[PDB]
């Protein structure tokens, strides 16, 4: 079905994290795509073979314009190869480094595209558990695409910044975990840093478990209301995705087709 001889490999798009992503082209069709090349050595040492197979299994079945497509996979005696959609405008992470912070318009748009992808995800019982700017890509029209379904699973670690209390405490969690992540993102998009950031993991753990965030002066009340409602300790007290898409701050600042 698939072999390395089928593609022409090009420029690096990112680095592992175990393995790199390279720009590539399929020889037969001239189809431009991105090839993630993971090493079996590193994958064994971390014990993630079951998790990656699980990721590929989940990600290959999903179809949404705000979820990055996986077209297929293959492997060699030494490496596993993933055939991904190439997002031409890069990471939201790099966008945010360039502008420092986003305006309400861009943020509300990104949150709408994000909630939509999550409604679709939850409607197949899949919970991402890992939304963060480095895992969000931008298509050719500047539309947001979710990328790394590695730590995803059916409902109901590096930096803790995006994880909710119930997760960092090891408590049972379900779909409402992604609602927290949205609030963290909405905060970081407007402020330029996540709300429980810190110089140490131990402090970030304290900050999250206690829900210790303050808003800078430029954050408007509509944004302060949506963020505050999302950043609740109690998962059942977080709103639904419907409620988020219909929030007055969102509806007054987002975009549509
Ligand atoms: N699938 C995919 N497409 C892209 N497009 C891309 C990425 C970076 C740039 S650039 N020159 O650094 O600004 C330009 C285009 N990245 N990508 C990935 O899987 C990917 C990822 F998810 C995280 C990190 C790196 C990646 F490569
Ligand atoms: O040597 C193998 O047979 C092997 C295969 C794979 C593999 C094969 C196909 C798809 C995916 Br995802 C992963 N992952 C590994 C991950 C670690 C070690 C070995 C492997």
């Amino acid at each position: 079905q698939w072999a390395l001889e089928d593609f022409e490999i090009g420029r690096p798009l990112g680095k592992g994290k175990f393995g790199n992503v390279y720009l590539a082209r399929e020889k037969q069709s001239k189809f431009i795509l991105a090839l993630k090349v993971l090493f079996k050595a590193q994958l064994e040492k971390a014990g993630v073979e079951h998790q990656l197979r699980r990721e590929v299994e989940i990600q290959s079945h999903l179809r949404h314009p705000n979820i990055l497509r996986l077209y297929g996979y293959f492997h060699d005696a030494t490496r596993v190869y993933l055939i991904l959609e190439y997002a031409p405008l890069g990471t939201v992470y790099r966008e945010l480094q360039k502008l420092s912070k986003f305006d309400e318009q861009r943020t509300a748009t990104y949150i709408t595209e994000l909630a939509n992808a999550l409604s679709y995800c939850h409607s197949k019982r899949v919970i991402h558990r890992d939304i963060k700017p480095e895992n969000l890509l931008l298509g050719s029209a500047g539309e947001l695409k979710i990328a790394d379904f590695g730590w995803s699973v059916h409902a109901p670690c590096g930096t803790l910044d995006y994880l909710p209390p119930e997760m960092i405490e090891g408590r049972m969690h379900d779909e409402k975990v992604d609602l927290w992540s949205l609030g963290v993102l909405c905060y970081e998009f407007l402020v330029g840093k996540p709300p429980f950031e810190a110089n140490t993991y131990q402090e970030t753990y304290k900050r999250i478990s206690r829900v210790e965030f303050t808003f800078p002066d430029f954050v408007t009340e509509g944004a302060r209301d949506l963020i505050s409602r999302l950043l609740k300790h109690n998962p059942s007290q977080r709103p639904m995705l419907r409620e988020v898409l219909e929030h007055p701050w969102i509806t007054a600042n987002s975009s549509k087709p």
